[PDB]
């Protein structure tokens, strides 16, 4: 298996559990800082970066009833300049970019408690697909599936409903969503990091996925495992191997790693492309920083990329 070492160029640094890069519709990166704290208590934070000079700046602190979110992923809108991010504390959240800030659900569908999430990725039809490891939402004590499995998998359609695709997983993290070249979604690939395993759905229709498979598997020994991932335009999926010092990358049809990056760190926590660039920047752990490489190809669009009245 080829391993590549491309230049890492840091960007900033010091943000707890670097987590979640983001661009918005502006060109706007954010990230998010799950694990700062305040007296023992979660206090996440949600930071704009200004790419320029690598200065911070906390636009949103989440807190619901007294309750600090764990923000951990996001995900840009189309129809507006705001940030759908995963919580493990708070569930799912839409931050707007003045920092103002609202919780999307406390139960789904089926009316029972929403479990914290870790990360989320829009199919090209406006559907958020989300992964959620964690336990119930605050203020319920919290607990994360690493070891029982007890991780769901989520969908929010369009016409707003939280909807439970999927339950049993060892703490179900980084997802992407495989789109065909008609722009139909396809696939759903879901990281399951302490098994090594990523696993796919083939997506029927909004929060309907069928046909589970073990899609690949991670590569080495070392506790920890896939963490976050993203496609790029050939649909090769990129993920971060948390742990391995690797970012994997494996080719449309799964299976083991086609290739490999390796990372002057060791734990990667999540990636993300610029837009109509191939530039991505990587969250790690081990500094919890903000790196970023060039990669041989541009990122596959998001949905904030795509166009709501484009003809083509
Ligand atoms: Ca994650
Ligand atoms: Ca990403």
């Amino acid at each position: 298996i080829p391993v590549i070492e491309p230049l890492f160029t840091k960007v900033t640094e010091d943000i707890p559990g670097a987590e979640g890069p983001v661009f918005d519709k502006n060109g706007d990166f954010y990230i998010v800082a799950p694990e700062v704290e305040v007296n023992g208590k979660p206090a996440g934070e949600i930071l704009r970066i200004d790419l320029k000079t690598g200065k911070k700046t906390v636009i949103c602190k989440p807190e619901v009833n007294g309750y600090g979110g764990i923000p951990a992923g996001c995900q840009c809108d189309r129809d507006a300049n705001q940030l759908f991010v995963a919580d493990m504390r708070l569930g799912l959240l839409v931050v707007q970019t003045d920092g103002t800030f609202e919780e999307i659900a406390k139960k789904d569908s089926e009316g029972r408690r929403m479990q914290g999430c870790d990360d989320c990725a829009f199919d090209y039809e406006g559907n958020l697909w989300i992964t959620a490891p964690a336990g119930e939402v605050a203020p319920a004590d919290y607990t994360r599936s690493m070891q029982e499995k007890f991780g769901s998998i989520y969908c929010f359609t369009t016409d707003g409903q939280m909807i439970q695709v999927d339950t049993a997983f060892q703490f179900p993290n980084g997802i992407a969503v495989r789109h065909m070249n008609d722009g139909r979604p396809y696939q759903l690939i879901v990281a399951e990091t302490p098994t090594k395993k990523l696993w796919s759905y083939d997506i029927k229709g909004p929060a309907k996925i069928e046909n589970k498979k073990v899609w690949g598997h991670i590569p080495g020994t070392h506790e920890g495992g896939a963490n976050g991932m993203d496609f790029d335009e050939d649909n090769n999926l990129l993920v971060a191997n948390w742990g391995s010092s690797h970012i994997e990358v494996f080719g449309p049809d799964g299976g083991q790693p086609k290739m490999r990056i390796r990372c002057p760190f060791e734990k990667p926590s999540n990636l993300h492309f610029k837009p109509q660039t191939k530039t991505i920047f990587v969250t790690e752990h081990e500094n919890n920083a903000v790196w970023k490489f060039e990669w041989q190809r541009n990122g596959k669009k998001q949905y904030c990329e795509t166009l709501k009245f484009g003809i083509f």
